[PDB]
């Protein structure tokens, strides 16, 4: 079927793969870390990179890529974010059983300024 949790269900309706809430996904519920990655957009898609530039790199059977991707909150009933190199999924909106849910990919402008190789002048104090 897919590689997904028991809280979720991949239903084949007319041959269509429908990602429906099996259980009622309560806001606040989360799953454990998954291995993969998500290349966040550090660019503006209205300018450059509005396509496959932003993708989640997870196992092809993994349920995370089986859900329709959204940047919005209303459609997203669950979001995937990375925390300490690993992906975590949290339920942001309470999904009724049978209801479909969309996946919100983390797109935090981290800034990506590399790691400060130039040490703070006179460390210890100030902060």
């Amino acid at each position: 079927p897919w590689s997904g949790p028991e809280e979720l269900e991949l239903a084949l309706q007319d041959g269509q793969r429908c990602v429906r809430a099996r259980l009622s996904l309560t806001e606040g519920l989360s799953w454990g870390p998954f291995y993969g990655s998500i290349q966040t957009r550090a660019l503006s898609p209205e300018r450059e990179e509005p396509g496959p530039a932003v993708t989640l790199m997870v196992d092809e059977s993994c349920w995370l890529r089986m859900l329709p991707q959204v940047l919005t909150e209303e459609a997203a009933n669950s979001e995937i974010y990375r925390k300490d190199d690993a992906l975590w999924c949290r339920v942001t909106k309470v999904v009724p059983s049978g209801g479909l849910l969309y996946v919100r990919l983390v797109t935090e402008p981290h800034g990506a300024p590399r790691h400060p190789v130039q040490e703070p002048v006179e460390p210890g104090g100030l902060a």
